[PDB]
């Protein structure tokens, strides 16, 4: 499936890859070898399930916390650059591609969020999240608002869960204890509880994702956004007057967000290796090849010596290095695909008004611990598909009616939308393993035993 003689390239479709195609072209004008990239869906996700069996692309670029699962599943080949190349790169950038002792990708540049705003609108921003709800109610009388940021990734939310002190993973006398989980402490709640708050007085809207809250600031209905250095291109071609700064405070402490290292790594079954080394080492990690990059959507701050020192001197990067020095860099073990899927389960639901926020955490602390829990949502989510719309009324009635605990309420049910949204409730609720029990104990005494005996061969077996 991988053919001899090409390179096929995989990236994320809010990059620069216009930029990349153009130094493709002209590695084929000193060489002859032809370039191809492409921007799938869900590429993080696709990569793990087609490699396995030996397809896929030639190359891959992510950030560096997914890394350390592909190793483990031999899906990747060891890098090994001459002393004198490895000089030309930050220290602290091969630090983040370690693992177990050996290099394991090629790092390109740093990313952190911070804080954008309309100098029109509002020439002095604020220093602390506490004064943001009188200033929207001074906005709505032009008939404006203060703030509106993407709600369903939870990259966007944790800098303000961390402030008062809520953690992924405990680091320890050399090593990351894993189970010793920080999502349910007193910070972490306070934080929580801060953006529910807001939601309740009708200052944010609990619906607002990524490309809705692009559109408002760019067209001048919002005042402020939160957002990373690949958007500012956008925002040039608008009409809007803008700057870049440091994040708000929380109860006088200063806002943590998790800092990644964008990173490009070679497949184990690809029979082009040393023309990718080729690629790699001697056209795009060059002052003209990054700047090529650049000019499509802005990278942030880059791993090479040479052109990071003229860089530093924007005022917008400047900012962005602050907002890093506050936060922390994120581990790269395999467990940190689990912790993810676990804190976004959690938001979800009590920003919606489905659970409180004490028992959302709670159940969090418990799912980020198993590997399995993701994949027993997928197989929920096909059983309530299969049963179809008349038995899956049945089905809800008897859950809104059950006396043992926990209890679920009737308003929460007539609040879903379809069966993603059940699949969620069950498992953030009850947990895991125990969301598979009742779901099969309802289906026998509704007399639909075909697809609860398919279920249980598929997950706790
Ligand atoms: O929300 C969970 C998500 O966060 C990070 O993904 C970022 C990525 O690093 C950025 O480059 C940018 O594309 O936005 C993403 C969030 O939408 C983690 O790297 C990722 O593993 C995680 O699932």
């Amino acid at each position: 499936k991988i053919e001899e003689g090409k390179l096929v390239i995989w990236i994320n479709g809010d990059k620069g890859y216009n930029g990349l195609a153009e130094v493709g072209k002209k590695f084929e004008k000193d060489t002859g070898i032809k370039v191809t990239v492409e921007h799938p869906d869900k590429l993080e996700e696709k990569f793990p399930q087609v490699a396995a069996t030996g397809d896929g692309p030639d190359i891959i670029f992510w950030a560096h916390d997914r890394f350390g699962g592909y190793a483990q599943s031999g899906l990747l080949a060891e890098i090994t650059p001459a002393a004198a190349f490895q000089d030309k790169l930050y220290p602290f950038t091969w630090d983040a591609v370690r693992y177990n002792g050996k290099l394991i990708a090629y790092p390109i540049a740093v990313e952190a969020l911070s804080l954008i705003y309309n100098k029109d609108l509002l020439p002095n921003p604020p220093k602390t999240w506490e004064e943001i709800p009188a200033l929207d109610k001074e906005l709505k009388a032009k008939g404006k608002s203060a703030l509106m940021f993407n709600l369903q990734e939870p990259y966007f939310t944790w800098p303000l869960i961390a402030a008062d002190g809520g953690y992924a993973f405990k680091y320890a006398a050399g090593k990351y204890d894993i189970k010793d989980v920080g999502v349910d402490n007193a910070g972490a709640k306070a934080g929580l509880t801060f953006l529910v708050d807001l939601i309740k007085n009708k200052h944010m809207n609990a619906d607002t994702d990524y490309s809705i809250a692009e559109a408002a600031f760019n067209k001048g209905e919002t005042a402020m956004t939160i957002n990373g250095p690949w958007a500012w291109s956008n925002i040039d071609t608008s009409a809007v007057n803008y700057g870049v700064t440091v994040l708000p405070t929380f109860k006088g402490q200063p806002s943590k967000p998790f800092v990644g290292v964008l990173s490009a790594g070679i497949n184990a079954a690809s029979p082009n290796k040393e023309l990718a080394k080729e690629f790699l080492e001697n056209y795009l990690l060059t002052d003209e090849g990054l700047e090529a990059v650049n000019k499509d959507k802005p990278l942030g701050a880059v791993a090479l010596k040479s052109y990071e020192e003229e860089l530093a001197k924007d005022p917008r990067i400047a900012a962005t290095m602050e907002n890093a020095q506050k936060g922390e860099i994120m581990p790269n073990i395999p467990q940190m695909s689990a912790f993810w899927y676990a804190v976004r389960t959690a938001v979800i639901n009590a920003a919606s008004g489905r659970q409180t926020v004490d028992a959302a955490l709670a159940a969090a602390q418990t799912n980020a611990a198993r590997a399995a829990a993701e994949s027993f949502k997928e197989h929920l989510q096909e059983a309530f598909e299969d049963l179809g719309a008349d038995n899956l009324r049945k089905f809800k009635s008897k859950l809104g009616d059950r006396r043992q605990e926990p209890r679920v309420t009737k308003s929460a049910i007539e609040k879903l939308k379809d069966e993603i949204d059940l699949a969620d409730l069950m498992v953030g609720v009850f947990t895991s393993k125990d969301a598979v029990s009742v779901t099969v104990e309802i289906l026998r005494a509704i007399k639909c035993n075909a697809v609860a005996d398919d279920l249980l061969r598929n997950t706790l077996e």
